[PDB]
């Protein structure tokens, strides 16, 4: 449903999940699961990390109807 | 937090919510929940309004530092 690009995005930022979770105020492991793409992030977490990497929501996590 | 300009872009779009809930395949009641800010939607429901709606997730829901 949604497409994560956190991670395709984050390398292209250069940025730790480390410091990216620290924003987003969640653990780096959470990151990596959202890497992973073990899980979604929140709507909050993903406009944070939208907001953060001043990035679009959707370009970071698309929802796909496929 | 987040600002949910769902009802304000909705009524733009002249989609009722019980055609986007239907479109988010949740209630209308829930969207009413929503528009009228009661709680924010998650994000697999906000990027459905986002896809639906054609318009940004962000500026549907806008994550504030606020």
């Amino acid at each position: 449903m949604i497409i994560n690009n956190l991670k395709l995005i984050r390398e292209k930022k250069k940025i730790s999940q480390s410091e990216l979770a620290a924003l987003l105020e969640v653990s780096r492991q959470t990151i990596n699961g959202i890497e992973k793409n073990k899980y979604n992030p929140s709507l909050q977490l993903a406009l944070k990390i939208a907001y953060y990497l001043n990035t679009p929501l959707e370009d970071i996590f698309q929802w796909q109807p496929e």
